[PDB]
């Protein structure tokens, strides 16, 4: 398989700046090297230059959301890009607001795709019921058709157009959902499982379940959404909104190399890396070595182990 | 459903005192507003006032059983008070000696009552097979009929009546059972799930089979007592008798989630929280915490999220 | 049961040499008393004398081969004694490459052992395919049938006979397996079970079909080689080569407990314990106790609890 790299250092999606800082740490940490050792033929688009936007005031209570808007905007954009050059898309986050652009991207290429979100928050807040008014929040919202008529237009948003069905998206992860979230979850029926259908049928039967739901009818892309919040604090704990209880490192290697072995993954995300917010230089390497181990999962790493088409023995 | 806290701020059971700061940390971490956010209408009872006795020489090893005694005699009798007041009780530990009067109380009211006991230990030495004489390794001989002729008549418990049936209570979480205790398990076919069970079913299996041991043949009120002790010691180290390899954060939000869904919780009782035994204000805080989600967990609030019979979308 | 204990103190299967303090500090930690406490008759033989080889210049890219090689041959007829004398022999390493020379004692005695290894690594590794040129990361390369022909003659290594088979193994715990490893894996059929399978299947099933891949067939005496970084660092991290994301202090006890109750193991290895690598105090006592947890349950120590076959209530 070929991939494509593209970082998105942006963080208006949300209060804390450090996350911009997601792609250079990423790579800093080896990630390009250690993905040419595996399967891939690798491609680094570079990093979106995301031109400030001084004028931006709050959209009723939502925040920054033309800065928002147009890094999604762009994000698009080039991740159309990476797919038209048949490669799999990497998006190094950079706040989770960015999904809004790159599931669209994905999208105009590949309209069938499926998502798999990895998250300790189902991110579906609309602007009239999030509380924060952070947009890194709301992602979802943006891209259900089944939510067109609930979000209003919100400056730097008037080219979403939601391509995604509830019906195609899978949460697994969940462990802080706010109440209108919530209702939104049983109301459009989407398909999750918290960390409670977790801790019941184990990561094993959870990962069996999610890709029969997504791939039972017929095959098409698989576009991961992974939060590094998804993952407990003690193996990311430099993110912006950590949950105790999360899901184990091992837990997290699971789900990606349940993923590599569909041959499906098409687009993926890697989110709300912020090295500023480690306690510790520990902290801070905790989290980059997690979130690049589970990047490598994504494209062939494998625990049993990985070789070559050779005798290794001769 | 309706609520009803006591506060126990005793500590005769062991030799620790500090955990008759239990009803202080719990209620100073906001307990009793958290509850008010949920399905719940909330009455504080307060804290029991336990008068001293100066005079309670050992009765044979057994220490300070006059003052254990009363301290059990005088929660049954609230306990009870608060039942017949149609609310779940919940009292706050406070060392785990009072359950004799916290289930017995309940069983004034509620006869029929099945016990989940969570705790690393079976606490069920007699005053006679007790090694280290504390009363908080023994509540459970006191209540259960079968043992009732292995029991003798210790000062301060002439009040006690065993009204409960060792086939009406399953363990959860043991891994530190005293060769007496384990005796008395294996004689009286308790149903049990220790550490190795859970290793071996998963929580989930657990969780349904200790709810189809109690409910089968009918529904009837549970009744709680957890230990904090029954979690790791990574999740509650301020307690005095911590112990490796213990139940998940998520095992224990897993165990009470469940146990709130049968809609039979009628007793609750968190004990053990011992916050002079931190050996940093942060593994204070991290007992009180967890002490207090798994409280919530028990009267609704879920992972996967709550919200109330409204239209959050309109 | 009967018990003949063997401290191996050697470490020139690697570069670090604290782990031959692995016996010490297992004995100071009252390992042998703990051992008498359980259904165990138990007889030290003392620890082996590893006389110096000066004169050990690589094998090729081979280390210390020939030190390696004697003390592994001192170790097969020590373990073949103790398996003559109707004991259970319990090897305290030392590193791992010493596994070399305890199979191939127990097998002079029981032929038709099978083995189970856990492990971070599968330590198959030939002379010709290791990077390292370490030899505790080679010892199952010369032991098993099917890799005779692919050795070639080592110095201090002409003793070696390989006499177990492939199909008579089974590897628990793997999460760091060099591509020539996972070659031989994959051409050769060997049951394992890397963390993957552990997060599918849970380590109840695993236990299940481990035990069932080797005993099915018929009984036949069990070898356990147990390297301690089998466990995940944050219980075990005083070893040489830690490898995040392993096996828990549960699931390790959960191997033990299941292998101790087919009353079939015959022969144990506990290795790669090195206290110099404690970054702490804490690290070392933390690693040693949790080595030596695993050692009672391999012995009979059960979390639900033990009791002699007396009457304990009278
Ligand atoms: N619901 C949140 C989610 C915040 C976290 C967003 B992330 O992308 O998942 O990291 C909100 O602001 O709307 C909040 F209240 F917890
Ligand atoms: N068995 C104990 C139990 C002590 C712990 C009692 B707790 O309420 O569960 O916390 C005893 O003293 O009898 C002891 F030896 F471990
Ligand atoms: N494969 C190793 C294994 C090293 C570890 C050996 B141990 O006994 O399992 O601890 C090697 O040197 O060959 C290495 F590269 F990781
Ligand atoms: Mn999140
Ligand atoms: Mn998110
Ligand atoms: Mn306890
Ligand atoms: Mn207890
Ligand atoms: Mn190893
Ligand atoms: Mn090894």
């Amino acid at each position: 398989r070929t991939i494509g790299i593209i970082g998105a250092p942006f963080s208006k999606g949300q209060p804390r700046g450090g996350v911009e800082e997601g792609p250079t740490v990423l790579r800093k940490a080896g990630l390009l090297e250690k993905l040419k050792e595996q399967e891939c033929d690798v491609k680094d688009y570079g990093d979106l230059p995301f031109a400030d936007i001084p004028n931006d005031s709050p959209f009723q209570i939502v925040k920054n959301p033309r800065s928002v808007g147009k890094a999604s905007e762009q994000l698009a954009g080039k991740v159309a890009e990476v797919k038209k050059n048949g490669r799999i898309s990497l998006v190094l986050g950079g706040d989770h607001s960015l999904a809004i652009g790159s599931i669209s991207g994905h999208a105009r290429v590949h309209p069938d795709l499926g998502v798999i979100w990895v998250d300790a928050h189902t991110d579906i807040n609309t602007p009239l019921t999030t509380t924060s008014g952070n947009l890194h929040g709301q992602p979802v919202s943006f891209l259900l058709k089944e939510l067109k008529g609930k979000i209003p237009d919100v400056p730097g948003f008037s080219w979403v157009t939601p391509c995604i069905s509830a019906k195609d998206i899978v949460y697994i992860g969940l462990r802080d959902v706010d109440p209108g979230e919530h209702y939104i979850l049983k109301t459009l029926g989407i398909k999750y499982f918290s960390m409670t259908e977790v801790d019941r049928l184990g990561i094993g039967k959870v990962m069996e379940e999610t890709l029969s739901y997504l791939l039972g009818r017929k095959k098409r892309p698989i576009h991961l959404s992974f939060d590094v919040d998804g993952l407990d604090p003690s193996f990311t704990p430099a993110t912006g909104t950590p949950v105790v209880g999360g899901l184990t490192y091992r837990e997290g290697l699971y789900i990606t190399e349940e993923i590599y072995k569909t041959g499906l993954l098409s687009g993926l995300d890697i989110m709300e890396v912020n090295p500023s917010l480690g306690k510790t230089p520990e902290e801070v390497t905790r989290t980059v070595n997690t979130a690049v181990a589970i990047t490598l999962a994504c494209f062939g790493l494998a625990r049993e182990g990985n070789h070559k088409p050779i005798d290794y023995l001769n």
